[PDB]
């Protein structure tokens, strides 16, 4: 039983960090979908420490705004701007893109050669919910091939890095393993196919 644990929103040297302490303190791997604004000099080291600690990265979009009534100008230049920023400091280039505000539409679809992935959401963007409440929305969701859909990145309090003492521990004593995106489609035998014009919520869709 697979599930893949993914963050929105980042880097921050700071709040990435403490995600990426947890996720060394358990050994797992995760998926973040960063937004290129945020990738710069400064962010460039623990952009690598994602790569370095056999994370994944993916595309949140340059900026923090709805993309689907956007132009195609608009959304090329979101995305490509991003991807450079990432291959500059991380030297990978992403395979996944995540629709802010998980807003699609035709033209979004038409103007994204990547695939794109939603998930399980835990209500971890309001701060007034516990870890305890983060991780129980998390654990009572998930099912074979989840994408889990957290923020690595948020206002505080963001006790999403606390939520990860719960999920992780609970979702391996119940059988289940830890992957990239990229590792959830390979293991599933799912092409990581940009053709396909879908939402994934898990995988197989
Ligand atoms: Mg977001």
């Amino acid at each position: 039983k697979l599930v893949a644990l993914t963050f929105d929103d980042g880097p921050d040297n700071v709040l990435t960090a403490r995600v990426l302490d947890k996720l060394d303190k358990y050994n797992v791997k995760a998926t973040f979908m960063v937004v290129g604004q945020r990738v710069n000099d400064s962010t460039a080291a623990i952009i690598r420490r994602m790569v370095n600690s056999g994370h994944e990265i993916g595309n949140h979009s340059w900026s923090y705004s709805g993309m689907a009534n956007m132009s195609p100008d608009q959304i090329r230049k979101s995305i490509a701007d991003t991807n450079a920023v990432i291959q500059k400091y991380a030297g990978t280039t992403p395979k996944f893109f995540r629709p802010p505000n998980l807003e699609t539409s035709p033209t979004l679809f038409n103007n994204v050669d990547l695939v794109f992935v939603g998930g399980l959401t835990a209500n971890d963007w309001i701060p007034s919910t516990t870890a305890e409440q983060r991780a129980a929305a998390v654990i009572n969701g998930v099912r074979d091939g989840t994408i889990i859909l957290l923020h690595d990145v948020q206002p505080e309090p963001h006790p999403t890095p606390e939520a990860l003492d719960i999920i992780i521990p609970t979702l391996k004593s119940r059988g289940y393993e830890f992957v990239t995106l990229t590792e959830l489609f390979t293991l599933k035998g799912v092409p990581i196919d940009p053709s396909v014009k879908r939402m994934y919520n898990s995988v197989p869709l």
